[PDB]
């Protein structure tokens, strides 16, 4: 038993970023998609030193709003602690994804989360 959708898999972090900025980045990020609603990202899951996190939101639409985000603005972080994230001409940095985490990813993830 998990509540579905709430999990969105951040990709091409800058690699020596922390907990702290990924939720500054995102809150920055989802204010300019929408002020009708708050960011909550409720749990980061991140490790340093990779370029990927797993964002539990606190419902599905807080999910839906960060993939929307990053899908219509073009991000970039520029180092470490880039929370506005603004891409540069000439920049060798990927652009910020965002990936809604499913099928059976998504349940593996509550089932770890479980063990």
């Amino acid at each position: 038993d998990f509540t579905k959708n709430l999990l969105t898999r951040i990709k091409n972090l800058h690699p020596l970023t922390n907990k702290s900025t990924i939720h500054s980045l995102l809150s920055y990020v989802f204010s300019r998609q929408t002020q009708n609603i708050a960011c909550e990202p409720m749990y980061i899951d991140y490790r340093k030193d990779e370029t990927e996190a797993i964002i539990r939101w606190k419902t599905p639409l807080h999910a839906e709003t960060c993939i929307n985000a990053f899908r219509t603005q073009e991000r970039k972080q520029n180092s470490h602690d880039d929370i506005r994230a603004h891409r540069k001409k000439g920049s060798s940095r990927p652009f910020l994804i965002a990936e809604l985490i499913t099928g059976e990813e998504e349940k593996n993830y509550w089932r770890m989360l479980k063990k």
